[PDB]
């Protein structure tokens, strides 16, 4: 098919125009869409195809050159994942890392640099290994030459020694559409779609999950983000940590297993499906079941094949600097306390039971599927709202 290809996760500081840059690269000018959007995570995907036009060469996102008026050719399809806040952003890089192939970082001209939250979310791209950046130097309509050579220098300063060292520095205007084919090139030469092996054993991370019908059958609908191998109509697949039960009082989890019915993906119902971007799995599975995201935070694989099921968990921890209301200095982990994991898609609070050097164990309220090796993000109650804090590997 001709679904998104990669993810490209838009960063930067509240207000420097990572939401209005999605809409102009989207062509979003008008509704909502919100309704597809994590529960677990606040992430949100937009897909936009890039196009060239074979007259004067440059890109865009219209089938319609905005340049010349020409009809533009094909060139890959890509998805923007844009969250609401600071904190759901850092969560989510630090959750899933699989989720993203490349980033765009936004940084306002008009601003002093750098900016507490920027520093934070380049710290998370430099811990998750992500290198694949391009850097948008916005509302560069609002400064004259002299602030906007003086700011590109600050950004030069700011990116050296970091994951984002390489990346190209774009001066753009995400409100008027300025130099925007500039920075659609970038993403094709600087945000390749990855050499994926299509025959790794499927994953897909649950985001959401349905009972499609209407008031007044088909199965259950899971939509999430394929991370490994793909996905095709007809496949048996395996749900972790699966349907809820009771036994002698007390809760536990079954694997359930059903079958691939449809697979939708960049706006149509497809054979096969990969990673990038957001792919709806109609399955066999009693609307029951997976209706109001009862199956969100599971993840998806053939049978035999998925990784393993945590009651609990040993993690080797990375406490966070954090420098966004003073109470910067992060407290030690002390044993007894509750803590919210995000690890994929997946959200569970956990009660430390141990502590190691640079290590605790952790009781689960709900299990989870992971691999050993995998990031979970820590966050601690702050007062009565849940902050990012850290993170941890799981072990074995
Ligand atoms: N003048 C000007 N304003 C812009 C530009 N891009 C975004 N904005 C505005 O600045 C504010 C913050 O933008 P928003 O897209 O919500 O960015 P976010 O907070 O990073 O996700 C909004 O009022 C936008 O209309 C730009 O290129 N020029
Ligand atoms: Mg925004
Ligand atoms: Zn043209």
């Amino acid at each position: 098919s001709r679904q998104a290809e990669v993810n490209i996760g838009m960063v930067g500081h509240v207000d420097h125009g990572k939401t209005t840059l999605t809409k102009a690269l989207t062509g979003v000018w008008t509704d909502s869409e919100e309704l597809r959007r994590g529960i677990t995570i606040k992430i949100g995907f937009a897909d936009a195809e890039i196009r060239r036009c074979p007259n004067c060469g440059r890109y865009s996102t219209s089938p319609v050159c905005p340049y010349c008026g020409h009809e533009t050719e094909f060139v890959r399809r890509v998805s923007f994942i844009d969250a609401p806040g600071h904190e759901a952003l850092m969560t989510t890089m630090l959750a899933g890392a699989s989720l993203m192939d490349g980033a765009i970082l936004v940084i306002a001209a008009n601003e002093p640099c750098p900016r507490p939250q920027t520093r934070e979310h380049l710290m998370a791209l430099q811990i998750i290994g992500q290198k694949n950046i391009i850097i948008a130097q916005n509302k560069i309509e609002l400064v004259d030459k002299e602030k906007a050579l003086e700011n590109y220098r600050q950004i030069k300063e700011f990116i050296e020694g970091t994951v984002a060292e390489n990346a190209p520095i774009i001066p753009i205007s995400a409100l008027h559409g300025a130099n925007i084919d500039v920075l659609v090139k970038a993403i094709e030469d600087f945000i390749p779609t990855p050499k994926r092996d299509p025959n790794k054993p499927p994953k897909m991370l649950v985001l959401r999950s349905f009972d499609v019908n209407k008031p007044g059958l088909v199965g259950g609908v899971l939509d999430g983000s394929i991370v490994q191998g793909k996905l095709k109509v007809g496949d048996e697949i395996e749900i972790r940590p699966g349907v809820p039960y009771e036994e002698h009082g007390r809760i536990k989890y079954e694997p359930i297993t059903t079958e691939i019915v449809s697979l939708q993906a960049g706006g149509q119902f497809v054979e096969e499906a990969y990673p990038g971007g957001l792919v709806g799995v109609g399955t066999k599975l009693d609307p029951y079941l997976t209706k109001g995201d009862l199956m969100a935070g599971n993840v998806v694989g053939k049978p035999g094949k998925l990784p393993p099921v945590w009651d609990s968990l040993r993690l080797e921890v990375h406490l966070l600097e954090r420098v966004v209301e003073q109470e910067l200095k992060v407290e030690p982990i002390k044993r007894k306390e509750v803590l919210l994991l995000n690890v994929g898609t997946a959200r569970t609070m956990g009660l430390v039971t141990g502590l190691g050097k640079d290590e605790i164990e952790v009781k689960l309220q709900i299990p989870v599927c992971a691999e050993p090796g995998d990031r979970v993000a820590i966050s601690r109650q702050i007062g009565s709202r849940w902050r990012l804090i850290g993170y941890g590997i799981i072990k074995e």
